[PDB]
């Protein structure tokens, strides 16, 4: 029985005139409350029990960290078969609190249920019911309640609390509330209408209902909330699809009509995965002179500069092998660039129909058109691969594709 | 450059008439937006680039999980030293959002700071400041702001939102707000007073400040919130110290004056360790007839029933050994219970000054007053231990304490 002294309390007696009780108390509770053991004589005869400190706890164990075991001895209660006496623990001082709850001034309406939303062309009718009672209990009538519905998206926190109310168990959520492609969530609480019984906290929020809003254009930026700070900065809370942002880079432009178009910083802050909001701090030195700033969010002119003379890649040359006296040479099909004087480095590769290109000889030289070699008894061995590169101060490019293995 | 296609885009050409570009797109973004590569001719000549799908990505790598590599070929742009052409990516459809912002109607006041609480006899002065600007910026004057302070205890959630307001940067929190021994927490937000500039969301809550409230009586029950449900039940939200509850068991009593005192269920719900709240559902069939219920929370009648004949423990008997002819016997000092006929079982124990009680012989018998034994050459050996128990239908008790070792 929870209470420690009760929990650990065993009273052993002998059919003579000696009944000992052993219980304990927690040393912590001691500095707040102290209790005295009490025996039930017959009824209003709550005769107290004398108890002296003890160190040992044999009859029962104490589940506390620091207990104050006690041993109590009580006199002849004249033992006889079927004799039961009750023990209680009386606190040193009267404890408790009271509260006169005048029903009317402490009413908490029941929570709504059967929350459902039926859409009707970019409009959502949120319906619900409330179990008032059974026999027409005139105490509380539906005309005594008020409803507070809160709604948001399956992303943001309820702290933004976009509330709405109704005197009927129905609300009309539309385009002027929800935004075009977001999945919303809403719940309802039952309040006490001004015409009422009296005060009382409103019910607890009902289960929330989820639904997708009006069809819209995804892959578009949303929530262009811009809030003017004091009198020097204007912060805007951007919002774009975490997939569009990986193909379309957007920027925040602003023009105070009656033009500048970017901010020094555009910090990205990841939202609920599916979305990534951005921020920018637009400076505003003349708030009085220019109190109109039409901000916009469109594709930022993001371009990659490619320098021709640095991103070169020549075409693979031809080879056609020549064999006079002792086969060795290799022809270089230089793609005659119109009288353009540029140095070229080549990479020729050896081989054999019995080996892979990973074990070839790569003689790399400049402005050459052939090389030397000492073959063997094979005359159907592969060994024709040539790469060209810009080995001039026309600084750089990339290895050209390979030529073709002229099986000789 | 962030955008994947831009990030992974290399365009290699040959000083002839063949420039190939290779970029990729993320398969995910594809079902939302599609982009087309574009080359910058000179200015407004944004000539598009044709691109066909590819499977290989050599020139650059794609940091995505599933990419859509593409290979694009573009014609003679007549290559010559110092020739740079820019590439961009154009989305299939115009994307963007606009917002005409009028500073006055979109003002978000700065957040308060230097939040501190000075106590003054069961009163706490909450002070704070607000950085408006530097040179007297008449746009926003302190007489344009309003303050909303919220407070609670270091336990409950802010949803209960016990709000308070002020037209000055100061609030007087007192006994009629806070409760007598709880550690509170409060924060402030800056709103726009009705006399204002215009609409705008208030600032973001400032850092919270924590402080302990007025001194009081701990080890007492608090928050006796009782709320009437519809018209049949009345729930009360109890609250007691998680230390007192282990020595003092409380109950919820109720009497509709102008008596019943307990509920069938008193469910315990652990709070912030230091406290343990309870609940009870008081039934109320006549709300109109009895709209007055004075509830109370005081020490409950928790008693442990101890049945004498079941919690027996006899007294340790004497032994005084007898040695005639051949030492063996042992005397039983039966504490003559006044002509009470009850059966007793005893436990005698052997020993020696050279051994411990864990290796003794325990002959257990009924209504005996001695036993037999064959000693040895020792005459100073310990062996006197006797327990008594109730071996009758006076059902139970506990082994009595031991007797005394009559060293014979
Ligand atoms: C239940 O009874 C116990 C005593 O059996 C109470 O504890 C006792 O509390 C007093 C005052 O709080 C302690 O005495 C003080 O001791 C200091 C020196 O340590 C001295 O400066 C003071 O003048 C005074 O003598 C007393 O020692 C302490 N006893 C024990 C055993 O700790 C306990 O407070 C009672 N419970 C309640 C709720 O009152
Ligand atoms: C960018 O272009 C690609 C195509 O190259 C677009 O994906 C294509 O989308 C259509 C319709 O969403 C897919 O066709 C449909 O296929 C199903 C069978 O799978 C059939 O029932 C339909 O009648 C229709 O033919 C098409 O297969 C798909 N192509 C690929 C390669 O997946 C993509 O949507 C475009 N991006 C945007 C934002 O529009
Ligand atoms: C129940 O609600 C309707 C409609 O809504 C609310 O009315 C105000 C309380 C306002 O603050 C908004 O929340 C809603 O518009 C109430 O009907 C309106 O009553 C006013 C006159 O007081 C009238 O000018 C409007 O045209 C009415 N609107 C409609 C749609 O008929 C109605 O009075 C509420 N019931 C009670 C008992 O207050
Ligand atoms: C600034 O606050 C003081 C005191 O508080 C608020 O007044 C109301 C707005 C009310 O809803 C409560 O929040 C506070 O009491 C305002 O002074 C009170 O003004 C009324 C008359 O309008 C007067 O009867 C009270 O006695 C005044 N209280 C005190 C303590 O002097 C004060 O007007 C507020 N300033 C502005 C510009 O509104």
């Amino acid at each position: 029985e929870e209470t420690i002294p009760l929990q650990t309390l065993r009273c052993y007696n002998d059919y003579t005139s000696h009944i000992t009780c052993r219980w304990a108390d927690t040393q912590d509770a001691q500095r707040l409350v102290n209790v005295t053991l009490i025996r039930r004589v017959n009824e209003d005869l709550l005769e107290p029990v004398s108890c002296d400190l003890s160190d040992d706890m044999p009859w029962s164990a104490c589940p506390h960290p620091r207990c104050v075991p006690r041993r109590c001895v009580i006199p002849c209660q004249s033992f006889v078969v079927t004799d039961v006496d009750y023990f209680s623990f009386q606190p040193d001082r009267p404890l408790g609190t009271r509260l006169t709850v005048t029903l009317t001034q402490h009413v908490q309406p029941p929570e709504p249920r059967d929350l459902q939303i039926s859409t009707d062309q970019d409009h959502f009718l949120l319906t619900w019911s409330v179990a008032l009672g059974s026999p027409q209990s005139h105490w509380l009538s539906p005309g005594d309640l008020e409803f507070e519905v809160v709604y948001k998206r399956l992303q943001d926190s309820w702290e933004d609390a976009a509330i709405l109310l109704s005197n009927t168990s129905q609300a009309t959520l539309g385009p002027e509330h929800l935004m075009p492609s977001s999945t919303y969530v809403a719940r309802v609480r039952t309040r006490l209408a001004p015409g009422s019984r009296l005060s009382g906290r409103p019910s607890k929020w009902s289960p929330e209902v989820c639904w997708d809003s009006q069809p819209g254009d995804e892959a578009q930026p949303q929530n262009l909330e811009c809030f003017f700070d004091g009198a020097a900065v204007l912060s805007c809370s951007w919002e774009v699809r975490k997939e569009v942002a990986s193909s379309v880079s957007f920027g925040l432009f602003y023009k105070p009509s009656p033009r500048e178009e970017e901010c020094s910083p555009v910090l990205r802050e990841g939202l609920g995965s599916l979305h990534t909001r951005h921020h920018c701090q637009i400076p505003v030195p003349d708030p009085a002179t220019h109190g109109q700033y039409i901000v916009s969010v469109q594709p930022r002119r993001a371009e990659k500069h490619i320098k021709s003379s640095v991103n070169i890649q020549m075409a693979p040359p031809s080879l056609q092998v020549t064999k006079d006296g002792d086969s060795y040479s290799l022809r270089w099909e230089t793609m005659k660039m119109r009288y353009e004087h540029i140095d070229h480095t080549f990479e020729i590769q050896y081989r054999k129909d019995t080996a892979t290109w990973k074990d070839s000889k790569t003689e790399t030289l400049q402005n050459a058109h052939s090389m030397a070699l000492p073959a063997l008894e094979p005359s159907t061995r592969y060994w024709a691969r040539v790469r060209v590169r810009t080995s001039r101060t026309g600084y750089n490019g990339i290895w050209s594709e390979w030529s073709e293995a002229r099986s000789w």
